[PDB]
């Protein structure tokens, strides 16, 4: 009943997302977009949930964690229940799946969660493909004179394109109202593939914010009791 959305920044064409436990880059403008999207909501009385793998949590500077104004959920095979508070703004879960079921219960959340964001972990992203309804992806490209950074973690681009389709024409509509961007929706060919979204440039990088949505399904069966 509450939308499950994955959000990530990836460097084309392989979609590298991290290197040696960190980000391969440092771009102020990209962190700005991520912070505003996950934080802002359409209903002022609601907050968004940010769910992340345990390793992504340890990569966030201690000064900025937990992420402010958002319900934080860290998942680890070594935690206790399916969803339990451990500190202020922090929930611990031993199961990403049961964690979602629990969050969906309107008895527990009393309909005060606008969205559920899956904000990180290559390992977490791989299990989200069936779980998520949508995907917010920042596609990054090094400019001509820029060196390509090294990377060791990647988004599963294949699974993404089997279940989801590029819905960027609806990116602006999909984001919370209060957010404003400094570009116009643009289509640019880069290394063969089509890159559609909102354009930005910082340091020696060119990047685009995009949106992915689940594909239609055939009607094979509905459970009758
Ligand atoms: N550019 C971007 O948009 C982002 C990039 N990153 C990058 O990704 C890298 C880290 O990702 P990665 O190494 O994959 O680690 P993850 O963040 O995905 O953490 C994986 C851990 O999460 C726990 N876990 C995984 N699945 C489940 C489950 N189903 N139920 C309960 N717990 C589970 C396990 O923790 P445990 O071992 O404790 O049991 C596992 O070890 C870093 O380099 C980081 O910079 C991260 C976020 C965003
Ligand atoms: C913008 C990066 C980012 N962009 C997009 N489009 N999606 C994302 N999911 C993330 C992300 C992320 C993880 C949680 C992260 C990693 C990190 O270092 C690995 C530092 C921060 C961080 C530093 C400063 N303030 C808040 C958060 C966040």
């Amino acid at each position: 009943k509450v939308p499950v959305v994955g959000i990530v920044a990836a460097l084309l064409p392989e979609m590298g997302i991290g290197f040696q436990g960190n980000l391969p880059w440092r771009l102020a403008k990209e962190m700005k977009y991520f912070r505003e999207v996950t934080t802002l909501t359409n209903d002022n009385s609601k907050q968004n949930v940010v769910i992340m793998g345990r390793k992504t949590w340890e990569s966030i500077p201690q000064k900025f964690r937990p992420l402010p104004k958002r319900i934080n959920v860290v998942v680890s095979r070594s935690f206790d229940g399916e969803l339990r508070k451990v500190e202020d703004g922090i929930y611990h879960s031993n199961s990403l799946r049961n964690c979602l079921t629990a969050l969906q219960s309107s008895l527990a959340n009393e309909n005060k969660i606008e969205r559920i964001y899956i904000i990180g972990g290559g390992e977490i992203y791989r299990q989200s493909m069936d779980l998520a309804d949508h995907w917010l992806i920042t596609k990054i490209m090094p400019l001509p004179e820029t060196t390509i950074p090294q990377m060791d973690t990647f988004l599963q681009k294949q699974e993404l394109e089997q279940r989801f389709y590029d819905n960027s024409d609806k990116l602006v509509d999909f984001l919370p109202s209060s957010i404003q961007l400094e570009g116009r929706l643009t289509s640019q060919e880069w290394n063969g593939e089509l890159v559609k979204g909102l354009p930005v440039q910082e340091k020696g990088y060119q990047f685009y914010f995009t949106l992915y949505t689940k594909k239609l399904e055939h009607h094979h069966h509905h459970h009758h009791h």
